[PDB]
């Protein structure tokens, strides 16, 4: 059962995967797993959609592991799931949210990075697509969305940890999310988990230029940074991408904020380098509870 899944450790896709369906049949009025997609691999993408009902209602869209070495994300995203279904009708404000809007969790939003970061190889960070003209193989998925794309701060070099791709959307693990939230055109928040350098960011990443909503978001992020740091004293920055840790194009928040979504943040987790991609597992609970803080602040402002 979920209850004896030990969230202290890191999991492979198939354990999140079985996690996933143990959590809806446990919560069948609460929690259900959407197929999103399938990887270039072939393997389903998943959602796991949060709801007490309504029609698509307003929601929150949440994704991790895009950048599929950043194990930490990955292991958030099922204790957040977990968490979900532990403190609705327990937490007066998460109950608050999960009455008058869905949250969409994609816990492994790069599947078939995810497998060979345990089959082949720990540090891998792209998509798996071959790439025609090339010896190499798969994506930078953040930088694959169409905001920015192609433009400075993502490389063209196939074989580059920050390879673009050919065009924007070419990667059917960003395509899938993108058609989602299109389709769906209730999402009023967005947040992309990744690691590492405990970073709250909001756009943009491509361009200096900034965000007609710049004064809300930065006291938002001030706000949930400030809720994160209550909880070990965890040390975050916040600020838009660009002004914060440098500039980087083809991003998922960036393309969100373009569409409308207002409430547009980007998490980079634990560490700021000691241990980088390769945090302990005995920091995957620790980090879990204190980013849960910082994004449940966020969840609050957009009400
Ligand atoms: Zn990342």
């Amino acid at each position: 059962s979920t209850n004896t899944f030990n969230y202290a450790t890191y999991h492979t896709l198939d354990e999140i995967y079985d996690f996933m369906d143990l959590l809806v049949a446990e919560h069948p009025q609460l929690v259900s797993k959407l197929q999103i997609g399938r990887s270039y691999e072939g393997r389903p993408i998943y959602v796991l959609k949060f709801s007490t009902g309504g029609s698509n209602r307003p929601a929150i869209w949440i994704d991790l592991g895009i950048h599929s070495r950043e194990w930490i994300t990955q292991a958030t995203g099922v204790w957040f799931a977990k968490k979900f279904t532990e403190d609705y009708g327990q937490d007066p404000s998460f109950t608050a949210i999960l009455d008058s809007m869905d949250i969409f969790l994609e816990i492994v939003t790069n599947p078939d990075g995810f497998a060979f970061t345990h089959s082949q190889n720990r540090l891998w960070r792209k998509t798996r697509s071959v790439t025609s003209s090339s010896l190499c193989v798969g994506v930078d998925a953040n930088r694959n969305w169409d905001a920015g794309f192609g433009k400075a701060g993502a490389s063209s070099s196939p074989c580059s940890e920050t390879y673009h791709g050919k065009y924007a959307n070419s990667e059917v693990e960003v395509k899938s999310i993108v058609d989602f939230v299109k389709d769906h055109g209730n999402f009023k928040a967005f947040l992309s988990i990744h690691s590492y350098s405990q970073l709250l960011l909001y756009p943009y990443g491509y361009t200096t230029q900034s965000i007609p909503d710049k004064t809300e978001l930065n006291q938002v992020a001030k706000s949930a940074v400030a809720a994160l740091k209550s909880l070990y004293g965890t040390s975050y920055k916040y600020g838009s991408i660009i002004t914060t840790i440098y500039q980087a194009s083809g991003g998922s928040i960036d393309w969100s904020y373009n569409q409308g979504i207002k409430y547009s943040f980007t998490f980079e987790l634990r560490d700021t380098g000691r241990y980088g991609f390769l945090l302990p597992a005995s920091q995957i609970i620790p980090t879990a509870q204190e980013t849960w803080l910082g994004v449940l602040t966020i969840m609050e402002h957009t009400v």
